[PDB]
């Protein structure tokens, strides 16, 4: 049941932004490993002294990397005279995060129709600010309140070319590559208490809880009207002889933060075939993939849904499969993004619910855990 | 003339060590780049809780990338128990080093007879300590001093594979990438002052002078017994219109550093079809190529070393080309390593001097100045 109470009009996810220690090196390893051609850039050489700032797009998904230069380059400006593209960035604020989390997503955006509205609303209704509304070349609007540990949830609206002071760079220096992602999905976030965390996100955004249906832990959905908006967010349990992942987020990132980000591939076969060809020569790589006694069990479920071929095809590329009473999700997770056990990307594609394919649709993977326990103690058999 | 005046028995360059802000974001983007294989690791799954440490290998040139940990994870430890396994490692000094000067080298590393007395006689000497010697698993000693600006002077010494505490890599993750480069030939810092930089570095190491033959600089090369071990450094000169790059590179990073690494090639035309292959898919930029020219004016110069078809092949790969009176260099200067206009690398390969092929054979390119002002303004004839 959907009551449709979002409190502001939310279009869809805009961009995504790491925040990085070298921008360039994570853009780079970002592009090669995804398939992501470099779309715009906001540097030294467009003007901006303040930060380094590389976006990567694949369909409709926009990766943004941005780190810090030395505060000297900027010293004389004041926020008025600012040469920072945008002007919500702080070099004291940007550093204190990559010191304390490692690389990771600073900003989870969206596009809304009015982000002064938005933040407003928001604020009005429990959100903590945490960068005024700002009108940018008279063109675009950013907001940004707090979504859960340092990272924010960004509001972006055009009154009508990512974001003013941003150049579209040489066709030279982007290469098209393309391994079919095509969409961000959903932004998953790993909290140490789901409960006061649903409350206050819930609370400003008038997101409702995503339809659902112990491995460590507990989790809902928060979705915006038309649930294109997804955002789950989950909490470790405790005491469960296997130590819960999300407890090990928490230790490694110093709290509360994003967790994984999912994009949706046009066709999650070749997009896995292409990451895998590139794992070992700069690429990314994934987790170890389910045993053949999880891909003997998958005929009992989807073979309906896909052929002998395609179940085939996923077990050679490790890929994952669950079913809603809706819809077929088919899912394979990296191996963490960087060097510490917090942020990972999942890669999906779903199956179903066509009216335009509707939000969600299949679910998010959660009978894969208890599925996953069967084919281990089947495979020991 | 050289006096081999080395005040301890010093034997090759051993790596170069890059403190970073995420190491396997770098240490990826890098081995695609340029070709370097992953050798070893010390990090989380090794039991290191203080620092994630990568090491990239091509022929003998090792690359390693290191970056903290959230010093949480160590807290309880002290020295004597630490799970670091490069103990000269600061958590607050990897901080401070990358928040100022951003993505750079820390250690400039050479394999010695024995560490523990290279340590002493350098500080006799005037070295200013940085991290005293330490016997690693009875089998190796390490120790630092002073270089320049936070870049150190690294001894390393075998009794008797990179160090105690690192692992080999699964071969699996272990690409074998070689696009031909060998070894490090030389190794170049910036300072705001050449004399006392000199100085101070002649001083505690007895290296000498290296035989050399306005562009924005001042430079002298120093250099060990049998010039194998080769530290060029270099000064402004201001007030030349043009403003000087090492300037620049002084204030964007904030201050002295290390300003480029030179990868002497097996054959340099392989190294540098393979890394331009890649410049746009997650490799490495080259500077711009010289003019037609500057190769038209090749043939009057070198045309007894090189065929016409090796000088078209420079041409396509915008190789520039200097020579001695002993051996002739070939060069070229990639775009910087990260977000800052500081470090970059140059790849050479050298062609004379065999006796094995004595160091510095042709010198580093000091009359490519020259000649790049020659070929511009002959080209807009
Ligand atoms: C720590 C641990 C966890 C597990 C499952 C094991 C187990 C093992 C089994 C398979 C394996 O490789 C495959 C693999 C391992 N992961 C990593 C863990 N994970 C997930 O994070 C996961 C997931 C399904 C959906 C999602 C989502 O999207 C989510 C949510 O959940 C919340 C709602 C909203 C979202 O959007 C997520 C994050 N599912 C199935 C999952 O398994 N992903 N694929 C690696 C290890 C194991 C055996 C047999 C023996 C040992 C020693 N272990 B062992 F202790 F290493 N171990
Ligand atoms: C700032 C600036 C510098 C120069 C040369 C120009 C000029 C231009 C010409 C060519 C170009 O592309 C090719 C290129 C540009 N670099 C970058 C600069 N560099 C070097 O760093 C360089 C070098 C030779 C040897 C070495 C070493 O190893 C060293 C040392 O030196 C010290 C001793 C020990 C070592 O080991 C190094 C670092 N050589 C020839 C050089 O040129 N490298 N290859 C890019 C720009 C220009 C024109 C015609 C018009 C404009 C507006 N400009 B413009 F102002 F952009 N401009
Ligand atoms: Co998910
Ligand atoms: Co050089």
């Amino acid at each position: 049941k959907n009551p449709k109470s979002d409190k502001f009009k939310v279009k869809r996810f805009h961009h995504i932004e790491f925040w990085c220690g070298d921008a360039t090196n994570v853009a780079r390893r970002f592009s090669w490993g995804l398939g992501m051609r470099f779309s715009a850039k906001s540097d030294l050489s467009t003007g901006n002294m303040v930060h380094a700032s590389y976006l990567l797009t694949s369909g409709d998904l926009r990766f943004l990397f941005t780190a810090p230069y030395s505060p000297s380059l900027s010293a004389g400006e004041i926020k008025p005279t600012t040469t920072a593209s945008i002007p919500s960035f702080d070099h004291g604020s940007c550093r204190s995060f990559f010191s304390s989390h490692g690389l990771g997503v600073r900003a989870v955006a969206i596009e809304v129709e009015d982000a002064e509205s938005a933040f407003s609303i928001s604020v009005a209704n429990g959100a903590i600010p945490s960068s005024p509304p700002i009108v940018l070349n008279e063109a675009v609007t950013i907001a940004e309140v707090k979504l859960y540990g340092d990272v924010v949830l960004r509001y972006v609206s055009y009154k009508a070319e990512f974001l003013p002071g941003f150049e579209r760079v040489e066709d030279a220096s982007s290469f098209p590559l393309d391994y079919g992602i095509r969409r961000l999905d959903h932004a998953v976030g790993n909290v140490p208490e789901l409960g006061p965390a649903l409350t206050y996100v819930a609370g400003f955004t008038g997101f409702h809880q995503f339809a659902e249906f112990e491995s460590g832990l507990n989790s809902a959905v928060l979705a915006s009207n038309d649930e294109m908006v997804l955002l789950p967010i989950n909490e470790p349990v405790h005491g469960t002889k296997r130590k819960s992942q999300i407890q090990t987020y928490l230790e490694h990132n110093e709290g509360a933060g994003l967790q994984h980000l999912a994009l949706m591939s046009e066709d999650i076969f070749r997009t896995l075939r292409e990451m895998r060809k590139r794992s070992s020569i700069g690429g990314f790589d994934f987790m170890p993939s389910p045993p053949p006694t999880y891909y003997q069990n998958l005929k009992k479920r989807v073979g309906d849904v896909l052929s002998d071929d395609q179940i085939k095809e996923c077990e050679e590329l490790g890929i994952l499969v669950d079913r809603d009473d809706q819809g077929t999700l088919l899912q394979i997770f990296t191996k963490p993004l960087g060097d510490r056990p917090t942020i990972f990307i999942e890669i999906i594609q779903r199956v179903g619910c066509m009216m335009y394919q509707s939000g969600g649709c299949g679910g998010f993977g959660k009978g894969n855990f208890s599925e996953l326990f069967k084919s281990i103690e089947e495979y020991e058999k």
